[PDB]
RNA sequence: ACUGAAACUGUAGUAGAACCAAUCGGGGUCGUCAAUA
């Protein structure tokens, strides 16, 4: 069989237009979105952080709401109950 | 003379080891005070 495509397309998701549009020109805000989360390995034996396995991550704040368009193709022949299957 | 499809930048990793908030100190004890006329 040919290979199916999806029925769902999926948009990325991005913050709210308005949050957006005030980021706009503050790039020391647009970094401040995100913050830096150290990680480090620690040695089985000694217990000390292993140098050079000190790391960090830049992680983003929690509370973004964030929303992407979505499109279902769905076949114009799908029974209404199938369509219940995909919805459910 | 006709949009490829489909695919999670994820997986593992302890911001930690070491460092005394501490050193010294009797809750004690005796000579005046004042400057004019």
């Amino acid at each position: 069989p040919e290979p199916r495509p999806a029925l769902i397309a999926i948009g990325s998701a991005h913050l709210d237009p308005k949050l957006k549009a005030a980021f706009q020109g503050k790039k020391q805000l647009q970094e401040a979105i995100a913050f830096m989360k150290p990680g480090v390995a620690i040695d089985a034996i000694t217990g000390t952080a292993k140098k050079d396995f000190l790391r960090f991550e830049e992680v983003v704040r929690l509370g973004a709401k964030l929303t992407a368009e979505v499109e279902l193709n769905l076949p114009d022949n799908l029974s209404e109950t199938n369509k219940k299957v995909i919805a459910g």
